[PDB]
């Protein structure tokens, strides 16, 4: 049908139908007249794999041969979603897999709604480690995502009476064919035990075992016959494991718990034993695998120039005295010396400077689970502090601050600390990210080791994020300049040549009407809900935190019905506000905005003044696969975070590249994305980070905006009396509390300049020729944004390896 | 090879190894250079596999479209073994494989080693449901197992120090080629709740769901191009199931602990709570299938012409007040009509008179865990009652000795009686077992119902337990009589024309002296033991059990021994005494049995003055696939259960059809064995039945044959002064004590006829010719042993349908 999805050649066709047909019989064991639309689905994933295992073997098998450099991605995140499609792209056989499947009688885009997301994480994190293996594979680098297989993965979100439900996510329970199991690559993780000192060293005894049993995916790069493997580790007991009878059989669940579950945790540290079990569990299993791995080529001179370990945040900050346990205890190499491999091998990547979210694991559980573990960590700071105290001398405070042990009632080590002590490089995410580091949290250790500080400024996959979600637009784009932008995102800037062409403004805005028709189809058919198609898509999807403010925007919400309802006669742009999130289960103020968005839903889309003028949809179990279906949907990206909060954010790059248009703050990677576009093709608003300190420098005082803003006390007023809650008055008094006296978020301090900012937005939507042009402005200007750019930038600056689009030999 | 494994065409060969090549890259995704012997198994595994499902589809459509009666076999046991090899046989496809495997430069018996047995059962029960599923298969049924998938199947036995150490049985770690899971057919499984009393009937509500995911397996017929079905359920949690978040997600274990483990008490009652979840849990999601399939055809007279259900002892009685509970309060049938369908659906094998085996389970556990089917049990009772009040008017005492309900300090339920009374069939196996029924423990059920009482002697499959297991045997019988025997084992009785035959004799002593070579091999590779091929193999292999009396083994063995230290150059016949078995891992006598079979072996195989004259050997982890190979290497068996005590037993059968003389008391099956083929070519010797009640009656005392008889004073005073235990002298004062005051299998009574026996088979051994003839008319009448003649009994006097030898078209 379209251009980019590659060609359907008649041989292709009739060999993807009768591989088809093998697959649903000698596979699945049906016949055509028993077969549900889920057998169709597993018969065609079965038929799309197929085409990635010649490929998978000849590249790990070409890795083995020219011996590259390893690149080593450690996360406990992977945001996967759905594979079919992707593969489909990668591979050039989606028009192929469509004709298949058309001449079988079958809807391709149907199968296709049948996949489980992998939804093994919580959201940006996760989702960055997906669309970094993808770069790695399309720039050619022999990389590996290390990390767990969960059984559970992300809960599904049921909303009941507007509050959130959490289901487990059984994403496994119709099997997992991307998956292949690899039993025989089984290795030993041990906890607890205790160290004895010999003559011969330091000895780590009576350990409880548990097995980590390798599950390995392939991540096929685009168009260009690599695959790279995903490892992910999966908790096994030992046979002798307890080893009355059936209790000891029953009791081997402790072990396997390891691997059970995904946190929910977003930006939130949550200090439990089953977590730090997890940590170590995926260090230690990815660290005998990477040293196997090496060993088939005594000297760990090379070990830095043959692996390149990076840690994904400080989930994985183990893999620092583990490489360093493994050198020293078993390898028998100098600590010196082994210190020197490990900080050159290592490299950490820092997420985020909310408080709350920096890893400090209590002394006493790192002592009891990891005895070894923790006296490297006493060993690896006294040596630290000793390089500041001769570089310092006399600053015992800056001793104290930089230590990697925080004093306290409990005695906890900071992880953060551990990485960057370890690390040769620490990067943040987005340039005003990266410099907060440089001036505020990590300061000291900037100016100890200042060559170490990088910006990698994140990015997405515009195969997932544009290709394979949004193919009407790739399609128009590929019309006019061509096909080589998709591994090339820089080419589209070649569109800022077409923001007067009459043909291409009409066919921007159509794919975008498109988009808009397909999506208010899907609300109607999987969630009985009626939503008017040409009204503004005002799109706020992201996880439920104080400091993105979803309140910010309830807020804006509750003013444009305010203003109807004194004015119900005047024109208002019509809008549609769909906001979705999952809230963390234990996350009591993140559980309360869900209920007051749906709570305002239910005033607002049933008062018949308001007419289809404005709508209010909670869109339930955002995920990846909804974000593929909503970003291409939308017309205006809520990016509203406190400036200063969000380290990057990669939800902004995807609206930008699927023609929204963004409001904002002056916060993480929004900076660059209105720097690229020009100011004037932004509806920036709100504090920057100056204004933010210069606020906590005098004290924030909410009463002062409420006291002088009437519109803003009209919402207080009516929130407080139980306008939104008529049966239980006092439903949201928690919010009204906090908004008034302990908003760390400063909502009422942005509201006014974005009240008048979203009056522009609708202002530029009534000119529909403008609002256009001002997305062609957008969509031109977001090459930076591909995470190709990302990964190349990691791989010239840290890793020490060189990318390369050639194609290896089908 | 040989012309019973069938033909290997040049298109056949070149076929299987394309496929064996496309199953390594595509399935495995291996290539040849890092291909571990495991990978070989798996693409082996998965060509075979192929061959199987154009028959498995047909044979179920082919059902559908004749809708003939369906057979339900329910057991929580099924001692399936290894399947390939099986596969290979019933297909004809052993040579073409062999053929196929050895041009590719690997040899087939050493990947059919790498295959895990399926261990899901005990012992005789579970194995005598995997042979009755061959037989079903082989006889055109359309019969279907139904059972639990345990996790963990026997667990594996290693010997430490002499003593039985258990590991789990980890079968499903490398996965299960063979089965296909069917998550599509989910059902869910009600516990706990409360019974609410209607206008509408009664209500079962607030209970717990456990969801039943069934997995199946083929099971292929002997070339009859038929395949049937066992369908083996899992237990699995719902998605809302305890839903604080992660401990909610980690609780789903208590649910799916359901199929977890399989218990592993073979002729012993455990009245735990999980062993009771099991039983309902098949039984309550196979009643719901049987239903579903029996709707695809209201009217619930037709059920029985439509519906037999066998049970496999009392383990699934619940399936009796199951069928009334979905007749009664969810079809709205009156009681009378659903109990006529319960009684001519439902019939019920015993397998056992050892009182500790039967099942009786507290009504408190019942009233918590199944309250309504306790309601139900009750109304069963309260009707079976009057009808005994009205037959034998007056009796009481038989209203007490037949209730289902036992009183006492605890009220139980006789899950025994249940059957009986909700069964139209009720047959021991083996006629003498069948016989004590009638005379004894159900005698009343008899006397009111003798019409509900029949024998169905016990059979093995002569494909796994001839044509698999030693197929030299196989051939030179083949030579002679041609291949039909193999389904139809009656043709066997054909060789009695040979017993004369010299070419006959020499290549049955061929055969049996090249098996003891293989064995001997195998012995030496695996555990390292060094054993004379020449010497008489004794054996005694079955589960480890007082009534099954190892320790009269134990007692000829050092009786054996004490005479040669006593006359040292004097000759004897050299013996190889094997003995093996698992032990229920809470059976300390059992234990204790084990360690001495060890002691023995310590003492004599380390006597420099016994030579290889004597060894004695505990082989260890006895399954099914060790059965394979130690059986065809034996000469003498030894099935020495006291009488009454041994059911049938199948062990003996297996022997007699593989060229080994059985030495045995008139017990069980042996009595049948004997009748057919001549009490002269049998060692029988030790009480009868009727000796053992004489000796009841006036009493056993053990002192008496410790009295008079000198060779076992001897022995015994060995074992209390520690002859066999230096280091701790007392080690076996309980085994000492139980012989002398509380032996209720009477080991000392039948001690001196079984020594006397024994030196009869010494010199009959001394006699090759004499010991081969006596050989070939015990195989040559081993054909009434075949599961085809047992499972035919079954269809035409319990069942109601024909069985057929046609071919479904391939
Ligand atoms: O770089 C990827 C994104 O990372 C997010 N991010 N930080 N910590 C985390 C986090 C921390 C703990 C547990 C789970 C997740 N997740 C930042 O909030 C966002 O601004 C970035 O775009
Ligand atoms: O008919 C099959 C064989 O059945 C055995 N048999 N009885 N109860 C049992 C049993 C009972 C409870 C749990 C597990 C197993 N297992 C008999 O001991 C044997 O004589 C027969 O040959
Ligand atoms: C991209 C993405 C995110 C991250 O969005 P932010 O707005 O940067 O928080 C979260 N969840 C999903 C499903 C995503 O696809
Ligand atoms: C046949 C068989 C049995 C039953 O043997 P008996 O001597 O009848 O107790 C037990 N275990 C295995 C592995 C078998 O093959």
């Amino acid at each position: 049908q379209i251009s980019v999805r590659g060609l359907a050649g008649v041989e292709n066709v009739t060999e993807l139908k009768k591989n088809f047909n093998r697959h649903l019989h000698f596979t699945l064991v049906k016949d055509r007249n028993v077969a549900t639309p889920r057998d169709y689905y597993f018969a065609l994933a079965h038929t799309v794999r197929d085409h990635l295992v010649g490929r998978w073997i000849r590249t790990q098998q070409h890795y083995y041969e020219k011996d590259p450099k390893r690149i080593y991605y450690l996360s406990l995140e992977f945001y996967m979603g759905r594979t079919l499609q992707n593969t489909m792209v990668n591979l050039a056989l989606e028009n192929a897999c469509d004709e298949a499947t058309y001449q079988l009688g079958l809807d391709m885009e149907e199968l296709e709604e049948i996949e489980e997301d992998a939804g093994l994480g919580n959201g940006g994190l996760g989702r960055l480690a997906a669309c970094f293996l993808d770069s790695m594979a399309t720039l050619g680098l022999a990389a590996y995502g290390y990390g767990i297989r969960y059984e559970f993965g992300i809960f599904n979100q049921k909303i009941c009476g507007g509050w959130q439900m959490e289901e487990a996510d059984d994403w496994l329970r119709y099997g997992n064919p991307w998956e292949k199991a690899r039993p025989e690559f089984t290795l030993p993780v041990h906890f607890y035990g205790r160290v004895e000192h010999t003559s011969q060293g330091a000895k780590w005894v009576d350990t409880q075992v548990v097995l980590a049993m390798p599950y390995d995916t392939p991540v096929p790069g685009y168009r260009n016959n690599v695959v790279n493997t995903m490892r992910l580790w999966s908790a096994k007991a030992p046979n002798d494991f307890n080893l009355g009878y059936i209790q000891a059989v029953l009791d081997r669940n402790l072990a396997e718990n390891i691997s059970r579950v995904l946190y929910p945790n977003d930006n939130f540290f949550e200090g439990k034993e089953l977590r730090l079990k997890q940590e170590y569990f995926v260090v230690a299993a990815t660290l005998q695998d990477i040293i196997r791995r090496f060993k088939s080529s005594t000297n760990f001179d090379a070990f830095p120039d043959k692996v390149a370990i990076q840690l994904n945040d400080t989930h994985p900050s183990l893999a620092i005295p583990e490489l360093m346990r493994v050198l020293v205890d078993l390898e028998r190499l100098d600590w010196d010396k082994a210190w020197e491999v490990t900080v050159k091998t290592c490299a950490y990547t820092n997420h985020t400077v909310l408080p709350e979210a920096l890893e400090r694991w209590p002394v006493h559980l790192l002592e009891t689970l990891l005895p070894r573990h923790l006296q490297i960590i006493y060993e690896i700071n006294q040596r630290f502090l000793n390089r500041v105290a001769a570089a310092f001398p006399g600053d015992v405070d800056r001793l104290r601050r930089m230590s990697l042990v925080e004093e306290g009632a409990v005695k906890r080590i900071n992880m953060a600390h551990l990485c960057i002590a370890g690390s040769h490089a620490v990067n943040g995410v987005a340039r005003i990210h990266s410099e907060i580091l440089k001036k505020t949290i990590f300061k000291d250790f900037y100016e100890l080791e200042p060559h170490k500080f990088q910006n990698k400024t994140n990015g997405i996959t515009p195969r997932r994020w544009l290709v394979l979600c949004n193919p009407g637009l790739a399609e128009i784009i590929a019309e006019r300049i061509g096909e080589e932008y998709i591994s090339d995102l820089d080419q589209l800037r070649k569109l800022l040549s077409y923001v007067d062409d009459e043909a291409f403004i009409r066919d921007v805005a159509k794919v975008k009407q498109e988009n808009k028709l397909k999506f208010a189809a899907y609300l109607e058919r999987e969630y009985k809900v009626h939503i008017n198609p040409n009204s503004l898509f005002d799109v706020q999807v992201k996880r439920i935190h104080e400091y993105k403010r979803q309140l910010l925007n309830c807020l804006h919400v509750i003013t444009l019905y305010n203003r109807i309802k004194k004015e119900p006669n005047k024109f208002v742009v019509p809008r549609t506000v769909m906001i979705g999130g999952k809230a963390a289960p234990g996350y009591h103020m993140a559980k309360m905005i869900i209920k007051l968005i749906t709570a305002i839903g239910d005033v607002v889309n049933h008062d018949p003044v308001v007419g289809d003028r404005l709508r209010v949809i909670f869109l339930e179990n955002y995920r990846v696969s909804l974000a593929e279906k909503v970003i291409p949907a939308a017309d205006l990206s809520e990016q509203i975070s406190t400036a200063g909060t969000e380290a990057s954010g990669t939800g902004n790059m995807k609206f930008m590249l699927n023609g929204a248009l963004t409001i904002g703050t002056m916060d993480g990677a929004n900076v660059e994305m209105a720097e690229e576009a020009g100011e004037e093709n932004f509806f920036i608003f709100g504090m920057r980070v100056e204004d933010v300190d210069r606020l906590d420098q005098r004290g924030y005082n909410a009463q002062e905006y409420y006291d002088r803003i009437p519109e803003l006390r009209q919402i207080i007023e009516q929130l407080s009396s139980g306008f939104f809650s008529p049966k239980q008055p006092d439903l949201f008094k928690d919010i009204v509390n906090m908004l008034m006296h302990h908003d760390r978020f400063k909502v009422f301090a942005d509201y006014e300049e974005y009240v008048k900012c979203q009056e522009r937005v609708s202002a530029l939507y009534k000119n529909p020729r403008e609002w256009t042009r001002m997305v062609i402005r957008n969509i031109a200007t977001s090459g930076k944004f591909s995470s190709d750019r990302t990964i190349a930038q990691y791989a010239r600056e840290i890793w020490g390896v060189e990318p390369s689009r050639q194609r290896l030999p089908a």
